[PDB]
DNA sequence: TGAGAGTAGTAGGTTGT
DNA sequence: CAACCTACTACCTCG
């Protein structure tokens, strides 16, 4: 085509066929006494399935298993909802299954998972958790060791074959007292664990005090307490450590350092990134291996035809190549601005170079620049929001806070409160000193997206002249679903829209459609027009006709689209045959789906290739990967790195974590073309 | 709070049928 | 139940 081919592996094997045996599995109808409710059944058959025992898996409203009748359990009781059920199994014969029909494929994939879990817990000496195993050292250390291996997947494929994924994987584990972990220097960690159970404890402050003389209530003593129910056999208590629970918050219980043992982090190893070279070869290696442990056969790894996507063009005032460069030629679009300096840090006014930068960046631009020094500290109680509205009265667009670095919740009380006054923050915290060049002109950027300036955009032709993501985020048990957009076939602009309070990760029909409706007249604010084409980005999965109501309204309006759901993980990974591992690869795979390398640079290690799956439109596929792969490349707020995801889905998510952080009450003041959340 | 991917560690929560 | 989203923590860099 247009683009350039080349070849790539991907991390999967093919392995036999599958036998006829593998392909008549048993069947079984599951008899529940009493019968569960509709919401209930489907899990309980799971439930029936485990105690069942052998090597068993779902199958529609009864099992199917690769274990004859004889090894299973056929009468038992489980208790579930606070209801003992007992089941009883009626085998009812084998039955072909057919391996083209992906509900049928579905189970023997299933059922090949479950042999390989099975297969994988009869290994020796080897370390198995779930899916994953771990098999030989790749660290260790005076009392510590990390163990490698890989995660593995099996399935079965359309054409009625096994298939085998591996990656590489690494697991850290510690097994020393606490006692002993300090008693060789090293500091005090994060997380620490009971070594009689599995409880983790958030550890403090170890302690001055004594046990045999410690207080516990009921008479007992720490010392006596422990020993009583005997953890002193093996170890040895220690020193009086101190522990809070990990729900509970700063509540402090004792407990001795002899029966505590240190959870390891990556924070607490001062590679695991594995240049791609190496993880290829690793990967070939272990999935051999498997083979081999298997009476799977002979190992053949994946090839498909890849082709590298045009390097997309990005644009200031004049030809760019990052977008900390707007700084220095000027951006796409500048406006009449105004920037307020609030010092948190008991200093003065505007540190000199940050004035001399922004000064001469608008200076390209050709618009005009005024800066204000907010003389109020936060800790004046009201008078401070008075200042803050006499501010924005004044002109005031965006604050810059200078500050010593902040707790989050002190942080996002601060932010919150410039922005019920309609005020977007940047924080850059001091110490900061004029060679740190990165850091501030990262942090100049993003004051730049939150006044609303568009420092940059693109100069490619792309298929769809408005493009918009799709996220929920917050962590509460209800979440927002919220979405954000590329407006223009430049990307010209911007913006975001309120999100929505929902109960979960799925977006109410009409929810999706509102969200939508505001990016179409947003469009038609600036281009006075309809689009003549939107492309719709999901992030993640876009579950059943999500976008049905939305999708019928656009085709009713005349206006033509393109849904794609964007999965960030799931898409495994890809390795160049004999070339480099170049950025901006895309592999097309079965009919509608495809994956996209976007970002990738040595220094990271192996990339994680996004999945990409065309859910409704009729724009041909390249193009679509085109202007995706194009539009990783607007993001604003980022001086020196591209984003994996897209520019409308890294703000979508980036949107609804700010949100489910703040609160959505403060927004009702704040305008949309202002990026507050970067 | 500079922010980016890719790592593993903890703790969460949700969709499917 | 089963498989798979979100959110946070280092780190080393600086398309
Ligand atoms: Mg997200
Ligand atoms: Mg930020």
């Amino acid at each position: 085509n247009h683009l350039g081919k080349t070849e790539v592996f991907l991390n999967r094997f093919a392995l036999r066929p599958l036998n006829p045996e593998e392909l008549r599995p048993w069947r079984l109808e599951v008899v529940l006494d009493p019968p569960p409710g509709r919401e209930e059944v489907y899990p309980l058959l799971a439930q029936v399935a485990r105690r069942a025992g052998g090597v068993t898996v779902r199958m529609g409203d009864g099992l199917a298993s690769w274990s004859p009748p004889e090894v299973l359990v056929l009468e038992g009781t489980l208790a579930r909802m606070g209801q003992t059920y007992a089941y009883r199994l009626y085998p009812k014969g084998r039955r072909p299954l057919d391996p083209k029909d992906p509900g049928e494929r579905s189970v023997l994939s299933a059922l090949a998972r479950r042999l390989l879990q099975e297969r994988l817990r009869r290994l020796e000496g080897v370390w198995v958790e779930g899916l994953a195993v771990y098999r030989r050292e790749h660290a260790r250390g005076p009392g510590w060791r990390v163990l490698g291996g890989a995660v593995l997947d099996l399935w079965v494929s359309d054409s009625g074959a096994f298939l085998l994924e591996v990656d590489p994987a690494y697991r850290i584990l510690c097994e020393m007292s606490l006692e002993a972990w300090l008693a060789q220097g090293h500091p005090l960690p994060k997380r620490v664990r009971n070594a009689y159970d599995r409880r983790t404890w958030e550890l403090l402050r170890l302690g001055e005090e004594d046990p045999k003389e410690l207080p516990l209530p009921g008479g007992l003593s720490l010392l006596d307490y422990h020993a009583s129910k005997g953890r002193l056999q093996g170890r040895e208590g220690g020193r009086v450590a101190w522990v809070a629970d990990p729900k509970d918050p700063r509540k402090p219980i004792p407990h001795l350092t002899g029966l505590l043992v240190p959870v390891l982090t990556l924070e607490d190893l001062h590679a695991l990134s594995l240049p791609w070279e190496e993880r290829r070869r690793r990967t070939r290696e272990i999935a051999s291996w498997i083979g081999r442990r298997l009476g799977l056969g002979t190992p053949e790894a994946v090839r498909a035809q890849a082709y590298r996507l045009s390097i997309p063009k990005l644009m200031g005032r004049r030809a760019v190549s990052k977008p900390a460069d707007a700084l220095r030629v000027g951006f796409y679009r500048a406006q009449e601005t105004a920037l307020a300096l609030l010092r948190l840090d008991g200093a003065q006014g505007w540190p000199e170079f940050l004035r001399r930068a922004l000064l001469r960046a608008f200076g390209a631009s050709g618009a005009s620049l005024r800066l204000h020094t907010l003389h109020a500290h936060p800790s004046q109680g009201l008078a401070f929001r008075e200042a803050l509205r006499k501010a924005k009265e004044e002109g005031v667009q965006a604050v810059l806070v200078l500050t010593p670095p902040m707790a989050w919740e002190d942080r996002n009380r601060l932010k919150a409160l410039l922005l019920r006054e309609g005020l977007p923050s940047q924080i850059l915290n001091v110490p900061l000193r004029e060679e740190e060049r990165h850091r501030w002109e990262n942090a100049l950027l993003g004051l730049l997206a939150k006044a609303g300036l568009q420092v940059v955009a693109l100069s490619g032709a792309y298929p769809a002249e408005l493009a918009v993501g799709f996220d929920a985020g917050g962590r509460e048990s209800f979440r927002f679903g919220g979405a954000a957009c590329a407006v223009g076939g430049d990307g010209g602009h911007l913006l975001w829209t309120l999100p929505e309070a929902q109960a979960g990760e799925r977006i109410p029909q009409e929810v999706v459609w509102d969200l939508l409706e505001e990016t179409l007249w947003a469009f038609r604010r600036k281009a006075g027009r309809l689009p003549s084409r939107v492309l719709l980005l999901r992030d993640g999965r876009v579950p059943q006709d999500e976008f049905a109501l939305a999708l019928e309204a656009l085709a009713r309006e005349g206006i033509a689209y393109d849904l794609v759901s964007v999965r960030k993980s799931g898409g495994g990974r890809v390795y160049p045959v004999q070339g480099r591992l170049a950025d901006g690869l895309y592999v097309p795979l079965e009919d509608k789906t495809f994956l996209l390398l976007t970002v990738h640079r040595d220094f990271r290690g192996t990339p994680r290739p996004l999945k990409l799956v065309h859910e409704a439109g009729d724009t041909p596929l390249e193009a679509l990967a085109h202007q995706i792969f194009h539009l990783t490349r607007l993001y604003p707020a980022s001086g020196f790195a591209f984003p994996r995801l897209p520019a409308p889905l890294h703000l979508a998510d980036r949107l609804v974590k700010e949100v489910g952080r703040l609160g959505i009450r403060h927004l009702k003041e704040v305008d949309r073309e202002k990026l507050f959340f970067v």
